[PDB]
DNA sequence: CACAAATCCATTGACAAAAGAAGGCTAAAAGGGCATATTCCTTTTGAATTGTCCATATAGA
């Protein structure tokens, strides 16, 4: 939801796409972002995590 | 019992190692931005309290 927004605050409309397809970028940005900050009891960074 | 010499404690001085810093670097860590469409999760026993009827006492009709 936080990242839901941060896509609201940025939703263009002019370009005319359905809003859920570019909501969906956003949302999955923040859960993945989420996950690897906060899952691991010995944080590492992001990077590392998408090594 | 005084005078002559070898043996101690102190500064000069320089010299090398060592550490505190500083800059220059580079690995790394953290942001930011993505636009065909995505729409509601996977064993009993006992005691004490709480919510449920029962006795009953009283107040109107």
């Amino acid at each position: 939801n936080i990242g839901l927004m941060k896509a609201v605050d940025k939703f263009e409309y002019r370009r005319g796409y359905k809003f859920s397809t570019y909501a969906t970028w956003w949302i999955r940005q923040a859960i993945t972002r989420s996950i690897a900050d906060q899952a691991r009891t010995i944080r590492i960074p992001v990077h590392m995590i998408e090594t």
